[PDB]
């Protein structure tokens, strides 16, 4: 094939899009609606138009190179064209950066700027409420910012096949919004924000708990504890411009403290109660021969897709709560127990990388004698904002620690917001339990990585038992859709609602599509929490020191007595 781009020749037998030919190739074109591999089919933006001689303006990013092709990425009339779609997105676009909340890093924005495009009647709606959908625990639309280019709805099909995110034709108007314009909690929606990740705008975003983090911060009665999820040290740096993969645990306990909170604990802490748990329960089923498969509660994402979808297997799932409740019941109850503080006086913040993780902690019975487990939930980007609000300087903090009765960790704890770290953590401990040992083999590397189903054949106690990691929502109809589940017995199954894991939650910083095709987000976010795994002294949940005082000194055996009564949760299926 011989194609000539901007005079220049190429000779290539690669059959792909003009679009990803011209970016292996150094040549610029712009795209909107393009992203995972897929544009708007219906209502296509035409940013990525170029010129093709003989045939005219053609969308780069859907239509293939031909042998033979004359193309120009820059001339007049293709440059009039994008300006001009750029332009009639700005007559349905409140184009107001200022207090906006991707005003940093958003895509519309740098193409404004780049077509110098100008609306022909600006978009000032003097009503936004009727544009604004708050009413779910988790997510939240502006229909002021949208640019319909389809990326939500794409994205959500992909991740998680659920197809919770439509177009919809609202009294003649086409929107996004949840089936039958519905809030999405009431809906099949997981609530796993894949996409707010998907949008470029702000058009999708969480719903914000800063509000009830800051009326807690400055209430004076009020003792506020904060823990971060796995995945927050290895992402948020991200939005302070130190760029991919680097770990700033010391930098994000500095600032937290900077920001007013009383008490730093870490959700690492949580995640061992959650193995200490799980672990004991899976030696249980073992001992009973079942329930099996035992499948892992702690995505909130997963838990939802097996209410909405699956509610024959929410008696499989672990009764063990998730690192976060868990945490929560015990930041109402051992906590004070070694602070003195009054329970009622303990509001407890976690950060995440998950919207989903909002309406967990919302959901009426993660509570006991009236005190919520868990209080508000911070996303990583709202932690990012509350931090540049307070002019925190945080690439420039001095490394500081967590206060250690609810902040240490083991590094099994560690790699919980990776694919698959879970099942890893999870299995150090069940074996050590079982053979009643302290086994030095403890990697368990074939379950990691970013296959969209995984399995192994593990050996506990001499026997042979089989486990399973699900690696994304759309992966897991597909498990069970294709019968997979019934090729063999499994005895254990691990479930995360995002492909990835964690590190790649809805709640995460957005990368813009060029970041993404250079860096492999989900393996370099990961990479910090294995890392700090292999260099912990302690690498399984059940040596954490600070743990195991609170079980001897308070909650007693894992999974029995105390433990089991305020420590656990147990998913119903409604009666026939
Ligand atoms: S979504 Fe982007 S272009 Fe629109 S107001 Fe916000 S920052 Fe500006
Ligand atoms: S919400 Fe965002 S991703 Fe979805 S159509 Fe609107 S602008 Fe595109
Ligand atoms: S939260 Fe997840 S399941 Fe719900 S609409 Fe968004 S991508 Fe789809
Ligand atoms: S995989 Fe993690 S970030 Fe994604 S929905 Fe589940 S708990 Fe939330
Ligand atoms: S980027 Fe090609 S049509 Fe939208
Ligand atoms: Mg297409
Ligand atoms: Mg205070």
């Amino acid at each position: 094939k011989t194609i000539i781009i901007n005079g220049v020749q190429f000779n290539t037998d690669e059959d792909t899009t003009i679009l990803k030919f011209a970016r292996d190739n150094n040549i610029d074109i712009s795209a909107l609606c393009f992203l995972n591999n897929c544009n708007n089919d219906i209502n296509k933006c035409e940013i990525c138009t170029v010129e093709v001689e003989g045939t005219g303006l053609v969308t780069a990013c859907d239509t293939l190179i031909e042998d033979g092709m004359i193309i120009n990425t820059n001339s007049d009339a293709v440059n009039e064209k994008i300006k001009s779609r750029i332009s009639q997105l700005l007559d349905i676009h409140e184009f107001k950066c200022g207090p906006c909340n991707r005003r940093e890093n958003c895509e519309f924005l740098k193409l404004v700027i780049k077509y110098k495009a100008r609306a022909s009647k600006p978009f000032l709606p003097k009503d936004k409420t009727e544009y604004v959908d708050e009413r779910s625990k988790s997510l939240t639309v502006d229909r002021t910012k949208c640019l319909l280019c389809g990326r939500c709805v794409n994205a959500c099909g992909k991740n998680t096949e659920t197809y919770a995110m439509k177009f919809l034709n609202k009294n003649g108007k086409t929107i996004i919004g949840a089936e039958d314009e519905k809030c999405f909690d009431d809906t099949n929606c997981l609530l796993c924000g894949q996409c707010i990740i998907a949008c470029p705008v702000a058009a999708l975003s969480e719903k914000s708990h800063m509000d009830r983090v800051k009326n807690a911060l400055n209430a004076p009665e009020k003792h506020v504890i904060v823990a971060m999820a796995p995945s927050v040290r290895a992402s948020i740096g991200e939005l302070f411009n130190m760029g991919f993969g680097v770990d700033v645990t010391g930098k994000i306990y500095t600032a937290l403290r900077q920001l007013g909170f009383d008490k730093i604990f870490d959700i690492n802490f949580g995640a061992d109660m959650t193995i200490m748990e799980e672990a004991t329960e899976l030696v249980q089923r073992i001992e009973n021969n079942g329930p099996f498969p035992m499948f892992t509660s702690c995505c909130p994402g997963w838990v939802r897709q097996a209410e909405n979808y699956y509610p024959e297997l929410l008696n499989n799932l672990s009764s063990a709560k998730s690192p976060q409740q868990i945490f929560g019941t015990a930041s109402k109850t051992y906590y004070p127990s070694i602070s003195g503080l009054d329970p009622k006086n303990v509001f407890t913040v976690t950060v995440m990388p998950c919207t989903s993780k909002k309406f967990e902690a919302d959901r009426p019975q993660m509570e006991k004698d009236g005190l919520r487990d868990i209080d508000a939930v911070i996303t990583t980007r709202e932690l990012a904002k509350m931090i540049k609000d307070a002019k925190i300087p945080f690439a420039k903090l001095e490394d500081s620690e967590a206060d250690p009765a609810m902040g240490e960790y083991s590094g099994a704890g560690a790699i919980f917001g990776a694919t698959g770290g879970v099942m890893e953590a999870a299995l150090r401990s069940a074996k050590d339990f079982a053979e009643n040992a302290e086994l030095e083999d403890i990697e368990y590397k074939q379950v990691r990585g970013l296959n969209g189903i995984k399995e192994a054949e593990v050996e506990i106690n001499n026997n042979k038992y089989n486990v399973a990691v699900i690696n994304g929502a759309s992966n897991l109809f597909k498990f069970m859709k294709s019968g997979m589940i019934n090729e063999k017995q499994y005895h254990f199954i691990e479930v995360m609602a995002c492909h990835g894991g964690c590190v790649n939650g809805g709640g995460q910083p957005h990368v813009n599509p060029k970041d993404l095709e250079k860096v492999d987000i989900k393996k370099v976010r990961a990479s910090v929490l294995y890392n700090q795994d292999e260099h912990l002294s302690k690498r399984k949940s059940h040596e954490n020191t600070a743990l195991v005082k609170m079980y001897q000194n308070y909650f007693g055996k894992p999974g029995e007595g105390r433990a089991h009564e305020i420590l656990h949760f147990k998913y119903k299926k409604s009666a026939w």
